[PDB]
């Protein structure tokens, strides 16, 4: 596939990002559910607590076969209201 956005090289690397932000439950139903429909595998975003219960920093795993795919993998799990962030 070649779109400049979600596909273009076709090759599923393994992305180290960290979705850092409030304590959302549906955080890893979002993140799961959105590296699996674009990308093959499910994966998770291991969460800690980096200040309070209230704000947690979690590492999600992704092999999204483009560059871009992770980042609109992001904001499809970080879509909530609150401070939504990734590494």
């Amino acid at each position: 596939m070649k779109t400049k956005l979600n596909e273009l090289l076709e090759f599923p690397t393994p992305f180290t990002y960290k979705v850092m932000g409030q304590a959302l439950p549906e955080l890893v139903d979002q993140v799961v559910e959105v590296v699996q429909r674009h990308a093959p595998g499910d994966y998770t975003p291991t969460v800690k607590p980096s200040s309070k219960g209230n704000y947690h920093s979690v590492s999600i795993t992704i092999n999204a076969t483009h560059i871009e795919q992770v980042e609109t993998l992001y904001e499809e799990l970080g879509k909530i209201d609150i401070v939504r962030m990734v590494l």
